[PDB]
């Protein structure tokens, strides 16, 4: 039940791990292609979240049975649709997912004309993880996983501000790795799938580079713009805003878009997004009403309306309204900071919040002084 992307291109989905190791980059990637892609691919992810919801072994288990066969709507290994070079989205995932569950973003994007790489954190804030131990293991199948980290509270400001600069650097090495295939670096991808990386070479717009991501992915734009000049703007879904630096805010050259939910936001969150603002720099605001935090991530799509709102995982406002505002929102954004020559301006009028569904800025008050 995870939506269809709404642009013209039909879209593509497979994954790439380059190196093996850990410190390796581990991606999906979603691209314009020439509907079967498994939504949660493995079954440790299941129980991965579990642990992260802060329950046991058969909970685990229970998700497995309900989400383990669900697809989302992307053609598994199909060839990039070839003759033109597309912009680049990297995308970074929040505390707890992983790279699979924002295909709805990630889709729509591509469907529009985008390649987007969605990263898999290694910092220890994916539920769960893989990497392989070596080569061997690799040609086996052999896989080590690394579930969440759960932290006690007097670590969480330092742990937190190590994570989001192991993301931005993760966001990076992903960029470099895209990069390096675009200009025909052999890669032996440590997943031995039927798609050909060597597909990508020549098909990216190297000046048209975005990162994008959600909670502490939001964050992780922030700081990937501050260490990594290669990208050329950001857009923050309800960024998490406390594992950043206070020296951070003030060194983000690139236009900022935040998109926020209505209820996940809070003052000090707000604070610090404000920080971020400066009257030569270009920022925008807008909060979709009725929304929570999970609106912007897969699982609003993967239950009924009422344990939806149970689980907090929908607002008041409807899943595919909400992702529709965001995603076009989004996608007028990038256009006017990316350069591209499409007709999202069409959308320019959400990114002032101007919509029903919108406010411009946020509701939150804080001082100015
Ligand atoms: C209390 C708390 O920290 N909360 C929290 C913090 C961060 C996030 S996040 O950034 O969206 N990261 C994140 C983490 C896990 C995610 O899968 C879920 C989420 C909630 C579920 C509830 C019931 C059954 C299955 C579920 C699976 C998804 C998704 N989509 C996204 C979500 C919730």
């Amino acid at each position: 039940k995870i939506p269809r992307g709404n642009g013209p291109y039909s879209v593509g989905c497979t994954d790439l791990m380059f190196d093996h190791t850990n410190k390796g980059t581990f991606l999906r990637l979603y691209y314009p292609s020439q509907l079967d892609t498994l939504w949660i691919p493995n079954k440790e992810y299941f129980w991965g979240l579990s642990k992260f919801l802060g329950t046991h072994w058969l909970m685990g288990n229970i998700l497995r049975l309900l989400f383990g066969s669900m697809t989302t709507p992307a053609n598994w290994n199909s060839p990039l649709r070839p003759g033109e070079k597309y912009p680049l989205v990297v995308f970074s995932h929040g505390l707890g997912a992983f790279r699979t569950l924002y295909s709805a973003i990630g889709i729509d994007l591509a469907s529009h004309g985008f390649i987007v790489a969605a990263v898999e954190h290694r910092d220890r804030s994916a539920s769960a993880t893989y990497y392989f131990k070596d080569q061997s293991a690799a040609e086996i199948g052999d896989k080590s996983w690394l579930y969440l980290r759960t932290l006690k509270q007097e670590e969480e400001t330092h742990i937190r501000n190590e994570q989001v600069r192991q993301r931005a650097k993760e966001c990076s090495q992903a960029l470099s790795l895209i990069l390096d295939i675009d200009h025909g670096k052999p890669v032996k991808n440590a997943l031995d799938l039927k798609f050909d990386m060597e597909q990508l070479k020549d098909s990216i717009d190297r000046e048209k580079i975005a990162v994008i991501g959600h909670s502490f992915g939001g964050a992780t734009v922030i700081q990937t713009l501050s260490e990594d000049q290669r990208f050329r703007c950001g857009i923050a879904l309800d960024a998490w805003m406390f594992p950043l630096g206070d020296e951070v805010y003030s060194r983000i050259p690139q236009p900022l878009f935040f998109i926020n939910s209505e209820y996940f936001q809070y003052p000090a969150n707000i604070i610090k997004m404000k920080k971020c603002y400066s009257p030569d720099k270009e920022r925008k605001m807008i909060t979709i009403r009725g929304s929570v935090h999970q609106n912007f991530a897969d699982f609003t799509f993967a239950t009924g309306k009422i344990i939806g709102h149970m689980l907090k995982l929908k607002g008041d406002i409807d899943s595919n309204v909400a992702i529709d505002l965001s995603n076009k929102a989004s996608l007028a954004f990038l256009q006017k900071h990316l350069g591209l020559h499409k007709d999202f301006d069409q959308w320019d009028c959400l990114i002032e919040g101007d919509d029903e569904n919108l406010i411009p800025g946020t509701n939150i008050n804080t001082t100015n002084q």
